[PDB]
């Protein structure tokens, strides 16, 4: 079970969501549909409220916090890498959060901007939309292209897709000891045609 | 079950601190009274040994752990935060370690140092007391306001409380599939007084 | 259980690897013999595959993943650091991912190459054999000393022994609730002789 309540607080999860059975939500987490919560995601809502809207991804060990009485907010489309870090922010729509990158408490990321991998947004900082933004710290480089900005969307649009795909196939199972030359494979997947 | 053992060594829990089910204790990882291990921490002490004093945090999918017959340490009120990974290093009384920061080996921070996100503590360096350092790798840059310390050590003191309340009320549940009217939020958290 | 299909597509795991039971393989994941992967590692073929060649380790919370019909390869005596993030990236044979670091999609590490902690590699990056890269974003430094070489084969050493003690001896444990002066400690671990 991937959820916990906390002096009652009970997680609210839509059935069109799927959470990966290794997650931990926390608290006052309110998770939309379309949403997909990968392995060992910490939505933790125990000091304030998380919310992810429609058709979101928070992928592997991804951890969104807050302080006290905090609201922590992912926006529709928002698309936050693995292992990035969300304290107490509000990322605009359609974002995408490199990999490995911490956005800090208060900041704010305008729709479709993207936060380079590895990057660190400072407390208070609120980064326009239509941006390339990245560094530890961060600062604003440049606008994005039309063709980044088609990118970004097909990226979110498979994490879209891997949602239902989870919520219809993904399942426990003992592994194979070998390889087989009749073993279904990554070739197996819609994305190869 | 979080714990773990190897070689026959079973880690110490005080029963006065709250490790998250979804943790992982591994080997002779000792925990004091008072203590909060996060989702997804691994304390792994299958090389040497971790002790973690009273008062202190473990976040969200941070890591600790060492060289072979390395000693890992974190003093009392020790505040790791999430993300960040303790390596072989001392963690001096009342330290934060920022998010997503990686701390080295035989490096010692002193007491009531702040460590910024993101930051790279170089192996076997000696970081004084009651100082701000930062960077990747990083420096220590001045030292810390009255008012820097006490921040820091009511942020630790929320975490005491989390522990008592992780201890007191945190549950395995069924997610709520929809909001309602009447469901507990986080306004119904202690620090909305 | 931490294998999960998608799809219908199975992990393959050696039956001379070990998995931490926390941790998470999905989809197209083949594991060699001698392997290593620690607790929250995300193995996640749901996209395109991951293999995982004899001797090489995963670390705590260390992510894999890639773009569709990608291919993430980690060659033989690979040593992927805590908190490392594979994607879609060729990691050669014997080659050692500092902590904390993200290699991103196309790059390629050479043989016995050593990556600096808290580092990112770039997209398509072509990294030589035999050299020490490091930074944010990382680039080329100069050789690994001999010297070097022989510290990090040793320490993937420790590694290929410790599947084995976790094959032989890991098991899930109620913790003890103090210390006593007959429990087995780290200096309990082959590594003190
Ligand atoms: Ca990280
Ligand atoms: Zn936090
Ligand atoms: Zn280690
Ligand atoms: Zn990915």
């Amino acid at each position: 079970m991937p959820c916990y309540s906390i002096d009652g607080v009970i997680p609210v999860v839509s059935p069109d969501a799927f959470v990966h059975p290794t997650a931990v939500l926390i608290g006052d987490v309110i998770i939309e549909a379309g949403v997909y919560v990968g392995p060992f995601a910490s939505l933790r809502a125990d000091f304030g409220r998380i919310h992810i809207n429609q058709n979101a991804n928070i992928q592997d060990s991804c951890t969104v916090h807050g302080f006290p009485q905090s609201v922590t907010l992912v926006e529709e489309m928002g698309h936050i890498g693995h292992g990035a870090i969300l304290h107490g922010c509000r990322i605009g729509k359609n974002v995408l959060v490199g990999m490995n990158s911490v956005i800090l408490d208060y900041a704010e990321i305008g729709e479709n901007t993207i936060i380079g991998a590895n990057s660190l947004v400072k407390t208070k900082d609120i980064i326009p939309a239509n941006v390339l933004a990245m560094g530890s710290p961060a600062k604003v480089a440049r606008d994005l292209s039309e063709q980044e900005k088609k990118w970004k969307t097909r990226g979110t649009q498979e994490y879209m897709e891997l949602a239902q795909r989870c919520l219809n196939s993904m399942q426990e199972v003992q592994p194979l000891s070998s390889e087989s030359d009749d073993r279904l494979t990554y070739k197996d997947f819609s994305s190869s045609n």
